[PDB]
């Protein structure tokens, strides 16, 4: 599936996934195609995504899986020609959890680089029966090139109130897509080869994410140090066999400070890691920079 | 506190969704608008930020047939989904016209979810006009009782009182537009204190303090222009037919006065002094101001009375 404009499709499925996609649209995530797949028969969350599919008209993960399988031909036509496909059921469970692995499985058989994004709920939300959430991860993992896992519990170490906890979760979920897609789609001083992104993420397994932000003097080293040490990475970093790092910032981000952060991440990473590094121009940020680190794979000693 | 409060306004059922459309058309700022209904077509014409169609198999997109139990089940069936839309709100408004199936039965579900999450939860609903018939009146009564259980504060506006206000409504359509406007005035009279304060700043913490667990409430509205406007608008508000002449009895009162950026303390204080004198001798009264540079020489007073 060769392209020089990388075709990136972002699929939100189920109520939480469509809601995640609506937030990306509302925040102006650029360069990707949004697809909203509703999986529930009794309700429909509307969306401004350019492409929409209501497979429900026909809160169990099993119900979502069969609804998605029932619509496999339509989903495939929707995904055909993508170089990369993100799939997420977003926050909360339900039918989207059963549908996401089917979308992933189809994207991968098509040859797209297939990236799942899945959240672990906060421990205080309790647990609905049969271990559903943890079976959704395992199903998603069997059919993704890379599954990015966001353990929401680790956000309470980044003092957090309940509303702040929920909002922090929504924002890091949006970053699990945007951090990577911006690096591919929006030019910075340091640009990356999509084939290198593919070499890092194809068949790579589960990955964790870290984020950091800083302003003013020494901002790049500071934000990179926060990101590399993020509790959301759960110390995945020293074993990771593949590391992707993106620095978003204004047009005036200097080569020297860019290179300082690049050097820090190479020191932090396993000696044998592939490291993909680049920058993103976002003039809306003033003097803030924002760093995303994706750490994929594991040390096998 | 420098805290940025997140406010979500839910309209559920046809009347609630039309009220939310009116809030959007009048430029109410600082809040996210959510529309919930049992009719995919009506929702298509909503301008809300989030639109959720519920009860699709039970109603097949034609509303609850005036049956509140149908509306309750459609909302409850979509509880996890509604909760994920509300997650993160500091304050939630639930607005509807009581008396039909979708709003009557579904509003208490929305409010219970928001309350369980700990958001300050404010209902703003109408009673149907008496000419709509006794079944709608009874259904609304029951829906209001259920909603009151789920809200921190529930503001109830009787549509019958609207007919004693303003000019004689030409037509059913204009009367319901008047209902839309008063539901907007009830939401905006509170949220603009938080989102666009004037000289006397009443913030989210202050509003939570007086509206948490306050119970059933009434509203009055008044506006005037030119010389003596603040005293005039405040007197209209506290005599409002909507307040059912209950200002004297209220032990909790929130008042907001909106005016241009040149609304000054003398004027503000003249209106507050008027309202203090008409209030219960033990009333807790919070006075706040709103900047609204679109108003001209006009000021708008809103009074929320609770604690009877
Ligand atoms: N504010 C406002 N209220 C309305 C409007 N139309 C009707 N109402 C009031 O709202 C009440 C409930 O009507 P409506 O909201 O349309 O029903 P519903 O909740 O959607 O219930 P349904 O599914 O059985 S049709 C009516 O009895 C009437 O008093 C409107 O356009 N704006």
């Amino acid at each position: 599936p060769h392209n020089y404009l990388a075709v990136i499709k972002v699929v939100g499925i189920g109520g939480g996934g469509v809601n995640a996609v609506n937030r990306m649209i509302e925040q102006g995530l650029k360069g990707v195609e949004f697809i909203a797949i509703n999986t529930d028969a009794q309700a429909l969350l509307m969306s401004d995504a350019d492409v929409k599919l209501d497979v429900g008209r026909d809160a169990d993960p099993e119900v979502g899986r069969k609804a998605a399988e029932d619509a496999k031909d339509e989903i495939e036509e929707l995904l055909r020609g993508a170089d990369m496909v993100f799939v997420t059921a977003g926050e909360g469970g339900g039918t989207g959890t059963g549908g996401a692995p089917v979308v992933a499985s189809i994207a991968r058989k098509l040859g797209a680089l297939t990236v799942g994004v899945v959240t672990r709920p906060f421990s205080f939300e309790g647990k609905r029966r049969s271990n559903q959430a943890e079976n959704g991860i395992a199903a998603l993992r069997e059919s993704c090139d890379t599954l990015i896992v966001i353990p929401n519990d680790r956000l309470l170490q980044m003092a957090v109130s309940l509303m702040d906890a929920f909002r922090s979760a929504d924002e890091v979920l949006l970053n699990g897509v945007q951090g990577i897609t911006d690096l591919i789609t929006t030019p910075g001083l340091i640009n990356v080869d999509f084939a290198d992104v593919k070499g890092i993420m194809s068949g790579a397994g589960t990955a964790l994410m870290g984020i950091g932000s800083a302003r003013g003097e020494g901002r790049s080293l500071k934000a990179a140090e926060i990101a590399i040490n993020s509790p959301l990475l759960e110390a995945s970093m020293e074993g990771a066999q593949g590391v992707l790092m993106s620095i978003a910032g204004g047009s005036d981000l200097g080569l020297f400070e860019i290179n300082e952060a690049a050097s820090l991440v190479q020191d932090a990473a396993h000696p044998d890691a592939n490291i993909i590094f680049g920058t993103v121009i976002d003039d809306s940020l003033g003097d803030e920079v924002r760093v995303t680190v994706i750490a994929a794979g594991f040390d096998v000693s």
